[PDB]
This record gives C-alpha cells, sequence and structure tokens, in this order.
C-alpha cells in the first residue's frame, strides 16, 4: 500500500505525542497526496484535524490508498525511541500490520498491530505568536479552571479569574504577540484551560497561531507543522 | 503607593523560592530605599532578613511607603511563570491587591489579595564561596542530620558524622574556597543540616558568603543577590 | 595499603552507579597493578568483571595489597557528590576504613565502615557500537522481557516479539553499527532485556562492545573504561 519516510522521528513523535494528549483511538487516512486524520476526544469537546503533506516527506510513495487505525498511545511509545536526527519509515503491506522503523546509525524496525477504529459562523479572527499562547493557557491554568477569550476591534484579551485571585493577557496589534487581527462584532467566550493546555503543547516561540471563535461559541485554533502540515483544533465552549 | 520593576524575573522567582523553603508567611516593608523582609520560619529556628536596594531594580517608584503580607508559596507559583529575560512589574494601588507583571513577548497581568501578617558575641567570622558551603551541606546531608562548624585560628572545619559514616571539610586559607578567616577564641558549634540545606539552595559558584557564629551560638549567614541586595540568615544552633 | 587517585569523579561515579544496578556487594582487589572486582547479582544470572589497571588514574600508590568490601548503594551515592572536573581520591590506612575524598574547589573527606563480603564455547563474535546495542535492548523493553540474539555468517539480528507487538534489528556488517563479525555456526540464543538493560546503561555512543555467546548458551559482554579499564559482563540465556 504505501512507503513513507519522515526525517526527524523526534518532531514527529511530538506531533503524536500532542494529540495523544487528547485523543486515544485515531484513524489515518493514507492517500496520494498525504495523511489526513480526525478525531475526537472522549469528552467530544475538541475535534483534531491533521493534515500531513507529501511535501514534508522525504520520500512518499503510496502504492494503493488505504485507511488504518493506530492505539496513539501505543504508537507513541515506540517513536518516542527515535532521535531528533533518526529517521522515521512507515511502511505498509502485511495487510493488517504497520511496520515502524526507526533509522539513525543502523536500522529498527517494529511491527505493530493495526486495529479497527470508528470514523461556524467566527465574528473574531487572531493571529498570534504561539508563546504568547502557551503562556497565557499557562498562566490561566493557575488561577482557573476556565479561560474568557475577548476580541475587540483593536485588540484580543484573555482573560482568568478564579476565587480569590486573577490574571489578564491583553494585546492590541501594536504588540509583537499579535499579528492580525480581524473583528465584525465584539466578541465573548469562555473555554476549559485543561483543554487548552494540550492543544497548546508542542507550539514553538515562532510558530503563527489563527484563532477564530464566536459569542457563545466553539473556537477553531489552527497552525502548522513544518509550514505545510496543518493541524486544527476545534473547541467547544465552556458550560 | 509603588511601581516596582525587576529585570529577570526567572532570578527574583528563584529568590522567593529559596525564602519560602524557610518560610510561608511574610511581610514586606516598601520604603522609597528599597524592599525589606523579615520572617521567620515556622520551628522557630531560623530568622531571615532580606534586604532588596532600589538600585537592584531597573525603575522603583514609591508614591507612599506601605507594608504588605503575602504568601510566598501563592507568589511564588506565579513568579516561576517568567523566563530569564522576562521582565517583572511589581504595581501596587488597589489598597488590598497585588499587581504581578511578567513582561516578555507579551504583558501578562497576574492579579493576587494582599493577606495579613504578623510582623550576638561572635568569636569567629570566616569569608568562604557558595560553592564550598553548597557542596559541604549537601556531604554532611548523606551523613548526618547534624553538621559542626569548627573555626580555629588559621582553619575552617566543617565536620559531619552518623552512626555509620563520616565527613569532613577542612578549609585553611591557603584553599580557593576560604577567602578570609577572622576568629579569636577556639569556635564550635552545630547546626541542623535540614535547615542549612534550605538556606544553601541558589547560591551561586562565585558567591562570598560571610559566616559568623560563636561557642553553643547561633549563626549568622549572609550573601548578596546582585551584589547589592543582601540576604542574611540568622540560625540556632543545634539542641 | 595505598592511596589511589582518579580524575572526573562523576565518570567513577556513574561507572560504580552502572555496576550497583546489578550488585549491592562486592569485594575490590587492589593490587600493584590495578584495582579488579568479581561479583555476581542476586539471581545469580550475572557475573560482572571489573578490571581497573594503574594506567586510567592519575595516582597510583599501593602500599601493601588488600582486598577490601564496600556496600556499592552505599559507595554511589558519595561518589555522585563529584562533578565531572572534580578529583577522586580513594584513601585506605585505617584497617577497616576507606576514605573517599572529592577534591574540587575545596577537599571534602569521606569516611566509610569497610564491610566482609564473601568473594564457554562461543561460536560467535560480534564487534557493535554501544549505541545500537543500547537502542536495540530499550527497543526490545516496550514489546518484551525476552530478546533473542542471532548471528549467521555475515549477520548479526537481535530480534523480539511479545503478545501483540514485535521489533527487530538487523546488522550486515557493512553497516556502520556492526564493526566485525566472526560466526563459525549459525548462532541462536535468547535473555532476559531486564538484565541486558542494565548493563547496557553508561554506554557511550563511541564504545566497541564485543558479545561473543553460543547456541542455547550463555553470552559475554565486553566494552572499555577509559580504553584501558575491562568491563566484562556474563549473561545467562533465558530459562
Amino acid at each position: 500500500p504505501f512507503e513513507i519516510v519522515f526525517e526527524g522521528a523526534k518532531e514527529f513523535a511530538q506531533l503524536i505525542d500532542t494529540a495523544s494528549k487528547l485523543i486515544d483511538e485515531a484513524a489515518f487516512k493514507v492517500t496520494e497526496d498525504g495523511i489526513s486524520m480526525r478525531a475526537m476526544d472522549p469528552s467530544r469537546v475538541v475535534l483534531i484535524d491533521l493534515n500531513l503533506p507529501s511535501s514534508i516527506f522525504s520520500k512518499y510513495e503510496v502504492v494503493e490508498p488505504e485507511t488504518i487505525g493506530v492505539n496513539l498511545d501505543h504508537l507513541k511509545k515506540i517513536l518516542k525511541r527515535g532521535k531528533a536526527k533518526d529517521t522515521l519509515i512507515l511502511k505498509k503491506g502485511e495487510e493488517n500490520f504497520l511496520e515502524i522503523t526507526i533509522q539513525g546509525t543502523a536500522t529498527r524496525t517494529f511491527r505493530v498491530p493495526l486495529i479497527d477504529v470508528e470514523e461556524l459562523p467566527f465574528t473574531a479572527k487572531v493571529v498570534v505568536l504561539g508563546e504568547v499562547l502557551k503562556d497565557a493557557v499557562k498562566d490561566a491554568s493557575l488561577v482557573s479552571d476556565s479561560i474568557k477569550f475577548i476580541a475587540r476591534e483593536n485588540e484580543f484579551i484573555m482573560k482568568a479569574e478564579g476565587e480569590t485571585q486573577e490574571v489578564e493577557i491583553k494585546l492590541t496589534l501594536e504588540d509583537e504577540g499579535l499579528l492580525d487581527i480581524e473583528v465584525q462584532e465584539e466578541t465573548k467566550s469562555a473555554y476549559g484551560v485543561s483543554y487548552l493546555s494540550d492543544m497548546v503543547k508542542g507550539l514553538g516561540k515562532a510558530d503563527e497561531v489563527t484563532i477564530k471563535f464566536g459569542n457563545e461559541m466553539p473556537m477553531q485554533m489552527e497552525y502548522y507543522i513544518r509550514d505545510e502540515g496543518r493541524l486544527t483544533f476545534l473547541l467547544a465552549p465552556r458550560v
């Protein structure tokens, strides 16, 4: 069916690690154009959409298109064996088995059984640095389990208050953190910090994150893996 | 009342972290000259005297003098959010609330409720490197809960023995560790290693530590934070 | 009896640390030529043979030959106090006490009581990089408690399978990992991963490891500490 090679096994491990913090089971659609995966977290709050085009792979050969289901927690522990300079080879041919090869000084091939997996009018859009978003969520985690997103004409505010203390992060476009802001009407919404904590991990300091959300509306978070691999989250608002 | 800015949020976090290992509650006197704090550990063995002059702050503006009480364990977790290059802003104006702002790529402002806090003839003086003192205490921690301090005319000895093993550290002025030694009469005293372990943390390898103590007498340990900020411990002798 | 000095206290600590993961009690024979130690793991599966010649020591003076018994777990915690650039001095003279001196900025001398300790036709030989052997064992640890060693005329295979998954590492001399291979007849044998995990720790990426084993036969693993200090393991085959 296919032979797929990814340079930098550790970074691919982190990518799967990030997803594994929200999902445990997922089906990967392997086509001629790339690898796509759409899964949902157990609490049905987060929709994860991962798109890995062939351009981010050193070698991409798919003889026949196929959808495979893997255990991300199982897959993660194997991918963590790879170093930063290691080469990752994803081979599939034994009908119901996935070959995971970590190639560095030597060639180490894992053999994993495949499993059966069952397969918005945003009024505010902002583009923020991954660092700022990461720090803001962690800050909110100290004071509350809930973080509020506020977007005005020329300012973006992330605010969280608890029983005793409070944290607030304001961005006004003239700052380094905020790169772009497109707001139609004043937009307020609150989300679970615990969820945002998991989907914010793996973010680089230079990563550009696009956030779309509305009043009492789910938010869409999107950034790119190696500039071509798209990772999109759809987070439901806090009840 | 005041606006105080400190460059290097992580180092300030470590300073509060060090104190938090001995005290949980403390009152900070904020004057025109600097910030001072005098608190005592729960076991009433250690007296901590911290002095932070305005010279170690990038911006020091105190409109009106005031004494504020904070939870160091609470304060510590917030200050740990700051990086090494981060900017720390301590703002106070809302009568009973302290604003803690971590400023790096973006501006993140915490809001913390203030709490109500209730506010020797040394015969031997030595000046030792922070590294030597740190290593000696940790060495003593392996063999005993008690460490003995011995100071002669031209030698300084830290010795600890347990039930089975023993460690000894001798300094004779001609060594790199000992920089100065002023001893009137032969001086012996023992102290709790657990306490010395906490007050020795955060010490640099180049820090100069001045130790004063006497026979069956409490010891005074003092070194400087950024060459101007004075940190002084008063440790009672072992019973 | 002797005064022995070793430059690089941290590396010596790691050496004792590695052995301590297999043995808890051992007798060290100190002669004019070097220090040797032969002990066995509690489960009587592994024989450890350590040889430390005088050439790896900065100063080696043995007045009288002697065999001393120490607690490696006790010894390890003391040696961990030493840094990479620290100097280690092993002094013995008080008949039943060992002096352990860590010398860096200052001189810290420990005093430890000595204890009383009670003192193959290989058909396949391979020389492999320490990195490859380390990675292979860790890979096998994920899928099974048993790892199989296979050596053919011009290929060396380490294979492990569990209940659901499988890992395989093939080396064919033309690879970077395999440096030499001398095989008489086809050789197969299996060993416990848990044991191999402990004796593979401390291995460098550039270390050359010589492995000798036979059909249903114990394996001999050998590499060198600082090119002169020989460390040899004798691991029994899996039942």
